């Protein structure tokens, strides 16, 4: 549904640190359900989110955020003692502010954006090893009046790969012509990189979106990023170019070429995508 | 000229890959007249271009752009057959439109901005071979009321190079206070890039240009790229500075060093340079 | 106070550039006081300045300015001979401008903005062994109306080092919670970077403030960065989160482990910081 809504609820939450089968560590909702990249958490500006996090590994291990309003004893980080202990359960609090005027007559900002969470503690003091293994998630705060998707997905750029799956595999997503699809853009490890999309583009501001006629932001198809940057956009998929097999990949000419490839996958509503094979 | 126009017509053109004496391969409009970088097109939102491409070359080319309205049949990818065979002769068709409201009530971006276009075949699946021989170009999408330059300058750095000329060889730029001077700035390769300009700053948005007193943008001279990313600018030669040989240069300091290095020799109206 | 109050004032400055003891070169207003970085130079847009320079170094060097009207002559570069020799003296201007409406009709930018000066002549022709040394400092071009903070902070990540310092050493600095706080944020050498700040965020426009409501730039806490970048923004230290030993570090994970890291240390009115101890 379109825009909306107020915002300024208390949200209750559980999640849990693991770590897999195949050696990959990562954030789930439920025990035995953790994903790379871990699952998204949206809220509303204004909104106040309590979760209760459990660590289920042998390692010490945190949960971080960024851009979102959480005390120290919530950084997530070893030097306060609000890391947690193997087996342990810490309960962090996200708080989330409307922008408005302060009272020397400046402008607060407010917390909408795209943002993430992510270990602090895993490996090393900046949870080089977590994130690494995979304890990354996506964040949205949506501000009041805001557009909604039909679908978000989550491409993370962690190191040379693409959510932690092996060079030239996926991620695909897939979408309909006129499916109004918000990607959530992160970036992790060591690497510089250059998000890029064929056959779409957007704005370089906050929402991916232009406001009106009056907006300067350069619409862009790809972007340089680094280690921690986040931002977020929605295209109309398909949008002037038709259903087809739209790659997205970085940039880079050695990242694309070792496999940080995916497919964006846009359909006729027949379900048929000129001219692909599956 | 200044300012405007509307838009969009159709626009037909020809356009040719070319291997190189050199052993570098180009674009260009007619055979035996490519460059490195290819040739600039400017088009106004709502245009639709006609390419007739042909690949002159021993193995397979395609052309593949940035930022315009492309159907899938013109991606320029081996993935869907949608590159040129040897000696092969294709028409890419690349269409441009204006913003505007959608049926929902939310706003359409608009093809206008600084874009360019590459091979997509040439050594890999993704063109590392063609771009890196110089198989790019720059495209420029004009909105209905954007500010005309009196020049465009085209600076692209393409690796550890600029317009894939050998190390302390320029390009060097040369314009007379005053002059209304656009740059179209493209990255390409393996490595980030910071582009600097002496004496000379611009607006971080768009057009390059500030809109008036309200465009909140970072004024700039310097920005950092990395490979395919696009911007341009429109600079007042001398501006509040006068005239004088400045410097260019990607301000990685072992990479100016190396050789990525240029001048914007800025000229009284006599034809003098102080100092140089 | 809380606003600038537009210039141009004609202002007189004396300038030197010392080789220190430990081997470093820094700039400094007073000989023996030089400094890595050098001293902060504020000014208003139409201020013009008079830098009375002193070379008082064995090889020559230069004062080269970005994004302020320089001519050719003060350039600081030995393409044109407006560098120093060692002993030497030169007096490098340094004009600014506000915005206005040209002749034609278009909109000339004007000077304010978050900039920086340094060497272009020591080791090579581009002052690659100047900057590594430390002959480096900022630069601030108020606009009337510009919020002026409570105090400002140079960061500079030159290399792999903040402000040439050894690793894991700081700086470190501090605030008590309310206090307006300038960061001024300069990038040098050879490797990108990602700044990034606990516990804070700011815009990614010119002033690093939003003007009003209708402002679309991005709320970041992180920023990729390139050598000669330069930006800077106003925060409200412990706004919404409180006090704390709020980490900041390059989020590049292997710098961040290698000392790029430092803390801003937000107090409670009595003194105390929340899990920190000294
Ligand atoms: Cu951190
Ligand atoms: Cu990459
Ligand atoms: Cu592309
Ligand atoms: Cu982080
Ligand atoms: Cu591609
Ligand atoms: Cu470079
Ligand atoms: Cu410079
Ligand atoms: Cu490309
Ligand atoms: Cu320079
Ligand atoms: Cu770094
Ligand atoms: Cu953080
Ligand atoms: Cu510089
Ligand atoms: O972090
Ligand atoms: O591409
Ligand atoms: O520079």
């Amino acid at each position: 549904a379109r825009t909306a809504p107020a915002g300024g609820e208390v949200r209750h939450l559980k999640m849990y640190a693991e770590k897999l089968a195949d050696g990959q560590m990562g954030y789930g909702f439920e025990k035995g359900k953790a994903s790379v990249p871990g699952p998204l958490i949206e809220v509303n500006e204004g909104d106040t989110l309590h979760i209760e996090f459990t660590n289920t590994m042998d390692v010490r291990a945190s949960l971080h955020v960024h851009g979102l309003d959480a005390e120290i004893s919530s950084d997530g980080t070893a030097m306060n003692k609000s890391d947690v202990e193997p087996g342990g359960t810490r309960t962090y609090t996200w708080r989330t502010h409307k922008p408005g005027r302060r009272d020397d007559g400046t402008w607060r900002p407010g917390s909408a954006g795209y943002w993430h969470y992510h270990d602090h503690v895993v490996g090393t003091e900046h949870g080089t090893g977590g994130i690494r293994n995979g304890l990354y998630g996506p964040v949205i705060v949506r501000r009041k009046g805001d557009v909604l998707p039909d679908a978000t997905h989550t491409i993370v750029f962690n190191d040379m790969t693409i959510n932690n799956r092996k060079p030239h595999t996926g991620p695909d997503f897939e979408a309909t012509v006129g499916d109004r699809v918000e990607i959530v853009m992160i970036t992790h490890g060591e690497y510089y990189h250059t998000f890029h999309m064929h056959g779409h583009r957007w704005a370089d501001n906050r929402t991916g979106i232009l406001t009106g006629p009056d907006d300067p932001s350069r619409v862009i198809d790809n972007k340089i990023t680094g280690p921690a940057d986040s931002f977020g956009f929605q295209i109309i998929a398909g949008e002037g170019v038709g259903a087809g097999a739209w790659m997205y990949h970085c940039h880079v000419q050695s990242h694309s070429d070792m496999g940080m490839v995916g497919l964006f996958l846009v359909k006729k509503p027949d379900g048929t995508i000129p001219g692909y094979e599956p």
